């Protein structure tokens, strides 16, 4: 029996993260690692024409109030479900070969992930949210979409102070991209919620049994992304929310529930980050492959991946 | 150990669909029989304002050359993901109480639901697809989303010859809806390419290996929907599609592979109809349900969505 860690590095937008993956990866450890980077010629090319453009275009478009709000939500999510059709292709083709998670022995192969689907499925959707270009049924919509969790789902976030990191996110301009402060506090503000959701969920959290507490490190129905739904358009006259939307938060636990977060501080030099990165792999979950033949095929899918669309390495 | 029949009504719009469920559910047998209809109140309010309308409206925009392709293209789909939603977060809230097909004994309870996920995710973006409204790459976000088949999935399709069911669609004419016989015998052929690929690959048929037929009852690569996809923007320059779009493929047919297609002959009167469905009702494939207190909880969500999205019934 052979296990295989997936790490799955996320967070928001020039956080040192693209950085300290090829800093990681530059170790010259053996092929036993394979690195998947960001799906951008999908983006780019391939799915639509510059995808990353519009986003941050038909922002500006709606900030500078040429566009209705419902002309930003319906490109802005266009722009989503492009974003993120390449990350879900790639884990529904991974599916079929993840066993259970045998605790944390060494794992015979090693996934490195630049973002998990959650980042364009949930994360980013809600921030465009709160950055009155997304709306709250959409958002929704992603949310009732999010495949199932599968074990051995260790997710890496990030920390680095809002000024070091505005200060990083200037210091380099991705193509077709804008520099947004709004939106970058906003994506913050959505990778805390969640990363603050699971720690809530894993200890008995119901968004259910908590709810009237919105209306008016232990974290409460407060710090939870549960609080961006309590949002008039989705509340019924007896302010309880429909069950259209009711069962989709119920969804959203499920699948936030099983996940493993971790927070890499970003605060330090390239090298020692992803010394640190290393170190938070030890206690990372890995999991049996269900065909033996499992592994060459996740390597050779993730490698074909990489070759096909990664404009990173 | 009890069981619990599924039964998923579809095919395309105005074949005597609605009209024979109420036929079926009116013959006063006891509540062990559950009806969800369209869940229309999110579509035309809830979810968006008059989603149908715009549906049907960008068309003739598009048609009556008003707005670019990917002008349709967009509105099409945000029109697609908000008329799925809620067929989504239903499955989703279903699925953790279904166990295995105890093959075909009496379910203690019996499902008919008024259209499966695929006719909003999978059939309709297609037609879109082939009325210039939706692009390829789009589409197979939808299947790439499309949540893994459930065990007992029954799907009944339909017949009705061309002229018959053109004269059935103007008839009745729906809240914002206009008549369009392409986007018609559009959704006709995706209801048959569908009900097609299901056959085939129940009978050993793989896309891969049949592909190169494409280029230049028992069903060929040639009518299933794999053809739809050989198109130019999914093709790299050696001609074989690009893996992206390739895997996604095979997202398609472990879906579709697993289900349970019956077609009723809508060919006669509402009450035989519904007495032929009656019968197909018998051969179909029943299941366990994995907690013991399911079937009630499979009542009430199945009861409270018709309850607050039904305008039919
Ligand atoms: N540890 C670090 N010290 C200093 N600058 C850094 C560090 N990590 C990343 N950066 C820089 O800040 C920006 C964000 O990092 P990058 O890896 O490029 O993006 P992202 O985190 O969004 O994936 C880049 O310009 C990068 O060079
Ligand atoms: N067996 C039938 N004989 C005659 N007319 C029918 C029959 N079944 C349905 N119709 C009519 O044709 C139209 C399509 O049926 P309906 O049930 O309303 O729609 P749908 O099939 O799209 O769900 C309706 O106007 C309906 O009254
Ligand atoms: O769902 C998403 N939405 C989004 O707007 N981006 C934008 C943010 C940034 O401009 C770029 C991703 O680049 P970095 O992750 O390297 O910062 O795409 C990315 C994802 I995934
Ligand atoms: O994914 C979909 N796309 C779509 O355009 N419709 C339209 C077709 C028709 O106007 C109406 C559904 O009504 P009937 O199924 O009763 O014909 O919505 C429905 C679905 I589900």
């Amino acid at each position: 029996m052979p296990t295989l860690l997936r790490v799955y590095i996320d967070g928001p937008h020039g956080m040192g993260k693209t950085t300290t993956t090829q800093l990681l990866v530059a170790l010259g450890s053996r092929d036993d690692i394979v690195y998947v980077p960001e799906p951008m010629t999908y983006w780019r090319v391939l799915g639509a024409s510059e995808t990353i453009a519009n986003i941050y275009t038909t922002q500006h478009r709606l900030d500078q109030g040429e566009i209705s709000a419902g002309d930003a939500a319906v490109v802005m999510t266009s722009a989503q479900i492009t974003m993120g059709m390449p990350y879900a292709v790639t884990d529904a083709v991974l599916a079929p070969h993840i066993g259970g998670e045998a605790g944390s022995p060494p794992p015979a192969l090693t996934l490195i992930f630049d973002r998990h689907p959650i980042a364009a499925l949930l994360c980013y959707p809600a921030a465009r949210y709160l950055m009155g270009s997304m709306t709250p049924q959409a958002v929704l919509a992603f949310v009732a979409l999010i495949p199932p969790t599968l074990p051995g789902t260790n997710i890496v976030l990030g920390a680095l102070p809002e000024d070091r990191h505005i200060d990083r996110l200037a210091k380099r301009q991705r193509p077709g991209e804008r520099l947004d402060l709004a939106m970058l506090a906003a994506i913050r503000r959505v990778y805390g919620l969640l990363a603050n959701t699971v720690r809530y969920l894993q200890c008995g959290g119901s968004w259910r049994e908590d709810w009237g507490q919105l209306s008016g490190p232990r974290p409460h129905i407060g710090d939870t992304l549960f609080t961006l739904f309590r949002a008039p358009e989705l509340l019924a006259p007896n302010g309880d929310l429909y069950n259209v939307f009711a069962w989709a938060l119920d969804v959203l636990a499920k699948r936030l529930r099983s996940m493993h977060v971790f927070i890499l501080d970003y605060d330090q030099s390239p090298a020692g980050c992803r010394d640190a990165l290393l170190q938070l792999t030890s206690g990372m979950v890995q999991t049996h492959v269900t065909t033996p033949g499992s592994i060459p095929t996740i390597c050779d899918l993730a490698r074909t991946f990489a070759r096909e669309m990664g404009e990173a390495n």
